[PDB]
């Protein structure tokens, strides 16, 4: 047995679990995309749908972490939302990447005339 390699070192890394499942992902983007492929669920749609504000978005995340509902439900929701609680604001998990994700980026100023003219065809 010439080959002799034994090591149990640790590398400081960050990982964020999934909302629906318990899958870890190096970064947030990874998860979101994963859900859009498997759970066929988009997080961006929510922010725009329930106009989740800076804090709102946070509640939406933790909400799934605590409640742990199903995609089907995610689509079938109404006001008051099941995440309209402060308690949710708190990070259900530790060093939650998703929570860090800049939701603002999602907000796009519809000022530029970019392809301005719906139903042009
Ligand atoms: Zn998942």
């Amino acid at each position: 047995g010439s080959s002799g390699s034994s090591g149990e070192p640790a590398h400081g890394r960050q990982h964020t679990p999934c909302l629906f499942c318990d899958r870890l992902f190096a970064s947030a983007e990874e998860t979101f995309s994963h859900c859009k492929l498997e759970h066929q669920f988009n997080i961006d749609s929510m922010v725009h749908k329930h106009g989740l504000e800076f804090y709102g978005y946070i509640k939406l995340i933790n909400f799934i972490r605590l409640k742990n509902p199903t995609v089907e439900y995610m689509n079938s929701i109404y006001n008051p939302v099941p995440w309209e609680k402060d308690e949710y604001l708190k990070p259900v998990l530790e060093d939650d990447l998703l929570l860090q994700f800049d939701v603002e980026d999602l907000y796009e100023p519809v000022s530029t005339p970019f392809s301005s003219g719906p139903s042009s065809g």
